[PDB]
């Protein structure tokens, strides 16, 4: 029990965390109904409204007034933000000219740079577009500062999610917040953005950075603002904190705007009416400068301006519903909307099919609207699957569209929650201030990055997260972190001839110019050989008896060519690698659903002495005939097509075992499936990381500069249900398919234990900035 007889004098929005019976005067005290009885009487002032007029310069002091314009306001800490304007002659921020803040000029006090975070929900990116003529404040921070095209949030693209992986640096899966709305079997509760339980403790994991602040002695402001406090009394609160003692004076603050999510939910993205909620976020911006330049703060606060993500065009006559292919949904809940997330009504209920539901969800209608997949199937560069708050079934939402339960379940015109690499899901980021470069366009970065970049900006030690440290150094004046580079831990071994073909009884029967970017460093204990060829090179697995990475490049007008006839079983011993480290064809024969698939194709050997390297047993891989149809397809077809277009290109193709999908290479002990009668682990997914010169003009084998590149992670799956289109010819859909699964080369490295790029002649920053790269096609 909370005692509101208690009194707010003198304690309106204090720092000071008191628990009960003491009663409140802080911005969480309403959502835990422990505000002071005079809370809303002395903290919450609107007498006057938030601005000076000329009448009110030189006024006496009413403290029932909501902002001052007193003569005394300036040292009280206390003027409405336009107090210099309209009584001193002063100009608005916005109307003076930009000036390079080559050192932060800082009032005495002040050690360090503030760092201020102001977030605009459902901010999508093209509204940048709209310029001075709607948001001269954020145009001025935007070309001023630093500033992306676009930042990329992640998957759902909904507001929970977004906001506390900006604060964490964490994927959902791994902090916990995978939705706005959710449910954990292990509490058999639902977290709902209204209600009380979204308070308990139990949902958030992870480190949110006013934690990483506190940890280590760092003040910070408040991360939630109530609904009913309003956008001009958070700025003044915000400014207050600012004028506050060095020694109770927070270092960082986050402001927080329902717009433009709001209106863009009502009118759309696109909508006439959205000028009007982009006009009122900029006048707020343009009331924290304002005060900021009134305070001395304006040349020495880091301001980043961002947002949770942006917003599609959405209409109730877009909605798909599961009762029109599933006969009984009454005994299914759905997440609806933007995404689809399928479980049973009754928590632990029996009568639930989920294959024959997916089955009735699978290519059933020419142009359906999503696509469902059981989460461990959903691409990985979604990073969305190792959490129990995620359902096993999820339908993948086509933009524009909603999915429902049934027509029972326009007021709205738009929404968001879609794929994060959507184009309309993109949102903002502007980093502005002493730490951050003078007029810099970056290019568009992952929100999971941000928190090493806030840490960095306050002097803190990020706490274990997704980001990957270093790869936005370049937005960065001063406080870049200086990256080291990976330990390899296993050493390779370099085998010679040691074996006669006699030797083997498997059932069988028939660097310079490849290696351009240094070998892989292997980041786990292993045994594995380099093995060398004419047109390939690759590192051989011991353990799991293939190649971990095979590497190989392809010049621009190289020739493609057919395996012969007499050479379609061709399997040749390899004479390095003992019979009982090697795979062999007996298990390939019997195995009636599993075939094999080669790393180097035979298909782009450099003449028909070096094609017999590439049938080799070192050279082979468990495939299934389906995931051929993909495989055979890439290697004959778009590898020659990418050398064509991009001036040769260097590739490096290989394995993951993800079977508990948690994103990270597999263990021994956690591979579940293997070749029939046989040791051969089976991937779950094969990837392959496309390099190139930046610029065209210089071949991909001799490249001067930056580089170019694009990867994927292709799902090893036994059927294309996942293609609906693959009745047709490859040509038709796999291209398709293998977009859908693009990848950064990070997300290949957590997979496999292996570091890339490791010799190149450009700067380690740079190299972790093209490791986070991913290649939309959007
Ligand atoms: C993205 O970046 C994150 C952060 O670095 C990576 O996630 C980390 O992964 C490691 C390795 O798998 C995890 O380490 C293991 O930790 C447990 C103990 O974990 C507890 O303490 C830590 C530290 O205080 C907390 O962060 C943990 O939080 C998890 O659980 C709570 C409570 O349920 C929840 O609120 C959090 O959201 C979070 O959940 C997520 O992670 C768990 C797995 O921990 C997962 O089940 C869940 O679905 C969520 O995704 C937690 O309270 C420890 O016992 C382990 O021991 C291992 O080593 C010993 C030997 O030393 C072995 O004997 C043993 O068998 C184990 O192998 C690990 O150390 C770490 O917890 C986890 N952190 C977070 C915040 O998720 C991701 O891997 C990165 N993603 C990618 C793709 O790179
Ligand atoms: O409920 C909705 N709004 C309510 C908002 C309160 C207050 N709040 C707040 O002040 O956030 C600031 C912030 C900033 C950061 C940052 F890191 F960026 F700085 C990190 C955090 C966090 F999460 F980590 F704590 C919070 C959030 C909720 C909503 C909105 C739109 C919708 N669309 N559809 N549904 C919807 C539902
Ligand atoms: C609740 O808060 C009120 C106000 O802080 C407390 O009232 C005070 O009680 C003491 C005696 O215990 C008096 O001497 C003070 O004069 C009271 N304050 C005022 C403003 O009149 C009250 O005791 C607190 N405790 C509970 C359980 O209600
Ligand atoms: C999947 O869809 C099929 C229709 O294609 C459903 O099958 C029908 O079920 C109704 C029950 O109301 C029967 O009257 C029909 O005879 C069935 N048709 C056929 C061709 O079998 C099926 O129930 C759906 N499955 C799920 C799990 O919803
Ligand atoms: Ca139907
Ligand atoms: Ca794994
Ligand atoms: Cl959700
Ligand atoms: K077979
Ligand atoms: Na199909
Ligand atoms: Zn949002
Ligand atoms: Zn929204």
């Amino acid at each position: 029990w909370t005692n509101t007889s208690g009194s707010c004098k003198g304690r309106c929005f204090e720092l000071q965390e008191v628990g009960p019976p003491d009663c409140r005067c802080d911005n969480l005290c309403k959502s835990y109904s422990s505000c002071c009885h005079d809370f809303d009487e002395l903290c919450l002032k609107t007498a006057r409204g938030w601005e000076c007029t000329k009448d009110r310069c030189g006024e006496v002091r009413n403290e029932e007034n909501a902002c001052h314009c007193s003569e005394d306001c300036l040292s009280r800490g206390d003027c409405c933000t336009n107090y210099q304007v309209v009584c001193k002659g002063e100009s608005h921020w916005v109307d003076d000219d930009c000036e390079e803040i080559r050192v932060p000029e800082c009032p005495a006090g002040f050690v360090r740079p503030p760092l201020i975070i102001f977030s605009v929900d459902g901010f999508r990116a093209s509204y940048m577009k709209k310029g001075s003529k709607v948001m001269p404040n954020i145009e001025k921070l935007r070309s001023c500062g630093t500033h992306a095209p676009y930042m990329r949030p992640v998957y759902p693209t909904k507001t929970f999610p977004n906001l506390y992986t900006l604060a964490t640096g964490l994927y959902p899966e791994s902090h916990g917040i995978v939705g706005n709305s959710m449910y954990d079997p292990v509490f058999d509760a639902t977290f709902h953005l209204r209600g009380r339980e979204k308070f308990n403790h139990r949902w958030w994991g992870g480190q949110p950075l006013w934690i990483t602040a506190t940890k280590q002695g760092v003040r910070a402001g408040t991360f939630f603002w109530s609904v009913s406090i309003p956008h001009e009394r958070r700025i003044l609160t915000i400014l207050q904190w600012l004028s506050l003692p060095d020694n109770e004076r927070p270092s960082v603050y986050a402001f927080y705007s329902e717009q433009p999510d709001f209106s863009g939910h009502k009118y759309g993205p696109f909508g006439p009416e959205m000028t009007n909620p982009l006009r009122e976020i900029d006048k707020t911006v343009g009331q924290l400068m304002d005060g900021l330049k009134q305070l001395k703060l304006h040349r020495c606060v880091n301001v980043i301006f961002v947002g949770d993500h942006g917003m599609e065009d959405v209409t109730c006559d877009r909605t798909e519903f599961l009762s029109n292919y599933l006969t009984n949904v009454d005994d299914i809940t759905l997440v609806p909307g933007t995404l689809g997330r399928i479980r049973p009504k009754i928590p632990n209920n029996l009568k639930y099919d989920p294959k024959a539901i997916i089955a009735n969800l699978t290519c059933k209608k020419p142009d359906q609207h999503f696509k469902p997949y059981m989460k461990q199937h959903l691409p990985k560069r979604l990073h969305y699957a190792n959490n129990r708050r995620i359902e096993d079934l999820h339908l993948l939402v086509e933009r524009r569209w909603h999915v429902a339960r049934k027509p029972l379940d326009c007021f709205f015109q738009g929404d968001h929650g879609f794929d994060n690499k959507v184009n309309s899901m993109q949102t903002v980021f502007v980093g502005y201030g002493p730490t951050f470069k003078y007029r810099t366009k970056v290019p568009p970065f992952e929100n999971i990055e941000l928190y090493n970049v806030m840490c960095d900006l306050l002097g803190l030690k990020p706490a274990p997260n997704n980001g990957t440290h270093g790869s936005l150094n370049h937005l960065l004046r001063t406080n870049t972190f200086r990256p080291t580079l990976p330990e390899e831990v296993s050493r390779p071994n370099y085998p010679g001839i040691m074996y006669l073909q006699s030797d083997f009884d498997l059932g069988c029967t028939c660097e310079e110019r490849h290696l351009l970017y240094g070998r892989p460093a292997v980041l786990y204990r292993t045994s594995y050989d380099i093995l060398y060829h004419t047109d390939f090179e690759s590192g051989y697995s011991e353990i799991f008896l293939m190649p971990l990475w095979t590497s190989y490049t392809i010049s621009k007008q190289a020739e493609v060519s057919s395996i012969p006839e007499h050479l379609t079983n061709c399997v040749r011993p390899d004479v390095r690698v003992s019979p009982g480290f090697s795979q062999n064809c007996l298990a390939y024969k019997n195995d009636k659903q599993m075939s094999y698939g080669f790393l180097f194709p035979p298909y782009l050997s450099s003449s028909p002495e070096a094609k017999y390297d590439a049938f080799l047993v070192t050279n082979m891989v468990p495939m299934y005939p389906a995931f051929k149809r993909v495989w055979t397809y890439f290697q004959r077809v778009l590898v020659k097509k990418y050398a064509s277009e991009r001036n040769g290109v260097n590739v490096i193709s290989g394995p993951i075992f993800d079977y508990n999908y948690n994103g990270l290479r597999d263990i021994e002990d956690e591979i579940k499936q293997y070749v029939e009668g046989s040791s051969i682990p089976v991937p779950t997914h094969y990837y392959s990381i496309i390099t190139s010169c930046l610029d065209f003009t210089q071949p991909a084998d001799k490249c001067d500069g930056p580089l170019s590149v694009s990867s994927f992670i292709l799902p090893h799956r036994p059927d294309n249900d996942e293609s609906c289109n693959s009745s047709e010819d490859e040509s038709k859909w796999v291209e398709e398919l293998m977009k859908m699964h693009t990848a950064r080369v990070r997300d290949i490295e957590h997979l496999t234990g292996l570091d890339f790029y490791r010799k190149t002649s450009r700067s380690y920053s740079e190299i972790l900035t093209l490791k986070t790269y991913l290649h939309t096609y959007e």
